[PDB]
């Protein structure tokens, strides 16, 4: 449900073909929050329970509201935690295709991590989805050092965080439908583009 640690718990001798690393929004529960489970269910339908590992970013990532105001839109501790998960994935399962996503503060965290990532690992992330991307304006809708074709940003009209602000308005909480359909659709398409099927 709201907590998934498939990568950490996963057996290296039986690596999934796809590994999804996801960062929740501020004040959300578990390590998946409100949107992660919906994405997870759909990925499982496409690749099978044994075909995909769902890993939320927990540990040092406390998803503290105040951290949105920090330089990168999240804490240094949180970036360290997500970088460590990508590193663990790369080590435990070198042939797995990676995919990532984040919501709100988690979207900033995802962008910051991917930006700092070793290029050899970053290049393994076939697609990334960002909802209510807090650095959308600042980054011009991109993730630094990461291709636009592998990025999909969901930013609703009226969601002030997508427009350079840190104010939380109603549209910021309306990504449910996106997480249930277009987000996983994008991720599945990007994985199949490289892995075939």
């Amino acid at each position: 449900r709201t907590t998934r640690d498939d990568l950490i718990n996963g057996n290296s001798a039986s690596c999934a073909d796809v590994i999804f690393i996801y960062a929740r929004g501020s004040t959300e529960t578990g390590n998946l929050g409100t949107l992660g489970p919906s994405i997870a269910s759909n990925l499982e339908s496409a690749f099978g329970k044994d075909g995909v590992w769902i890993q939320g970013v927990g540990g040092a990532y406390r998803a503290t509201l105040g951290d949105n105001a920090l330089p990168r839109g999240t804490s240094s501790a949180a970036i360290r935690e997500m970088l460590g998960l990508f590193q663990q994935a790369n080590t435990k399962c070198p042939d797995a295709t990676l995919i990532a996503g984040g919501y709100s503060q988690g979207a900033a965290l995802a962008a910051a991590s991917i930006e700092d990532l070793d290029s050899a690992i970053r290049d393994k992330i076939a697609g990334t989805v960002l909802f209510g991307y807090t650095k959308n304006l600042q980054n011009r809708g991109r993730i630094p050092n990461y291709p636009a074709d592998r990025t999909k940003v969901f930013c609703k009209t009226g969601d002030l965080v997508c427009t350079g602000s840190l104010i939380v308005a109603a549209p910021h909480l309306a990504y449910g439908p996106d997480a249930r359909g277009p987000a996983p659709e994008f991720l599945i398409e990007k994985v199949r583009a490289v892995r075939g099927s």
